């Protein structure tokens, strides 16, 4: 995250790290064995650590849990992530408390100026590297389907939202990708791509998740 707060610990409660040995990507936790993030998160050897604030130091609220399947989007296209999503079953069921929580499906699309809380341990710099141990937070709204595609000509799907500023200077980072984008209350995007960050005209692009729902209701319903 580009141009954000430090959240507060355990202040985004379904906020989950992706653990390869190392931090690689977020996700969101959906209930209590199931992970939502973006299909260009795939990869083996997942842990999934939920109850994190600093990626790097033991603080007490941490639940470390195995991912047994993962299910990228049967249309996932890895050329163009049109359908960034994959859910992970968790091996165990999180014990879901204050401080690791489910975030809510949406049951409508997002609209507009509709103001959403982006968070990530991606990095922190626009034009430098700088990888922060604390979850990072950025309020921002959703732009529109027709800013987004004069933004991204050619790139943008049915399948894909812009949010954040045409001005530059806040955005989602490199190591944000896959994790929560949550608008009153709901899971309506997962951090997908976007040109550098927080470059003018260029703001980040998230997976919309109102398009899955019945995907994501009916994969959880069978495995
Ligand atoms: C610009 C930009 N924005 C977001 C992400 C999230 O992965 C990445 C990397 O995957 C990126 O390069
Ligand atoms: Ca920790
Ligand atoms: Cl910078």
């Amino acid at each position: 995250i580009v141009g954000g707060y430090t959240c507060g610990a355990n202040t985004v409660p379904y906020q989950v790290s992706l653990n390869s040995g190392y931090h690689f990507c977020g996700g969101s936790l959906i209930n209590s064995q199931w992970v939502v993030s973006a299909a260009h998160c795939y990869k083996s050897g997942i842990q999934v650590r939920l109850g994190e604030d600093n990626i790097n130091v033991v603080e007490g609220n941490e639940q470390f849990i195995s991912a047994s399947k993962s299910i990228v989007h049967p249309s996932y296209n890895s050329n163009t992530l049109n359908n960034d999503i994959m859910l992970i079953k968790l091996k165990s069921a999180a014990s879901l408390n204050s401080r690791v929580a489910s975030i809510s499906l949406p049951t409508s699309c997002a609209s507009a100026g509709t103001q959403c809380l982006i968070s990530g341990w991606g990095n922190t710099k626009s034009s430098g590297t700088s990888y922060p141990d604390v979850l990072k937070c950025l309020k921002a709204p959703i732009l529109s389907d027709s800013s987004c595609k004069s933004a991204y000509p050619g790139q943008i799907t049915s399948n894909m939202f812009c949010a954040g500023y045409l001005e530059g200077g806040k955005d989602s980072c490199q190591g944000d990708s896959g994790g929560p984008v949550v608008c009153s209350g709901k899971l309506q995007g997962i951090v997908s791509w976007g040109s550098g960050c927080a470059q003018k005209n260029k703001p980040g692009v998230y997976t919309k998740v109102c398009n899955y729902v019945s995907w994501i209701k009916q994969t959880i319903a069978s495995n």
